[PDB]
């Protein structure tokens, strides 16, 4: 409906990034999905997300979570709810956000489009 901004968690990937708090559910949008270089391993998607401010490229989808992609339930412009994520951080500094849980609140095809104009968020 209106005000399609309000459907999604603003302020979470920062509350992420910053704060490491686990315990909320944010609501996101996908806007992009790749798989990342696997050689013989079950392949592994990247996902770059967005809470309406921010979008934020270092989300990782647990190999639990593939057939979602892979039958195309999540694809650019859904939105969805994480229900359980964790933070790891590479002996580089850099955070990944692991997606263990998830639920698609609203298709791809039943949104369509970008939500907002949220920028990329800085380390
Ligand atoms: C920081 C970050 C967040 C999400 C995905 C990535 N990433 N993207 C690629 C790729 O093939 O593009 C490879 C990685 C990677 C992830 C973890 C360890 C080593 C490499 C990196
Ligand atoms: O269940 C899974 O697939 C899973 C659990 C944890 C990770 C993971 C993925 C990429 C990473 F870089 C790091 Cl540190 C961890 O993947």
């Amino acid at each position: 409906g209106s005000h399609m901004v309000g459907q999604l968690s603003r302020g979470a990937i920062a509350a992420i990034m910053q704060k490491g708090d686990t315990n909320i559910k944010p609501i996101l949008q996908v806007i992009n999905i790749r798989p990342i270089t696997t050689g013989n391993s079950p392949p592994r998607y990247r996902l770059l997300m967005s809470d309406g401010l921010n979008t934020l490229s270092s989300f990782m989808l647990a190999t639990q979570l593939n057939p979602l992609v892979e039958e195309e339930q999540l694809s650019s412009n859904c939105v969805c709810q994480i229900h359980r994520f964790i933070v790891n951080t590479l002996k580089d500094g850099r955070r990944v956000v692991i997606l263990m849980e998830l639920e698609v609140l609203k298709s791809a095809e039943a949104v369509g489009v970008k939500i907002g104009n949220p920028v990329p968020y800085n380390e």
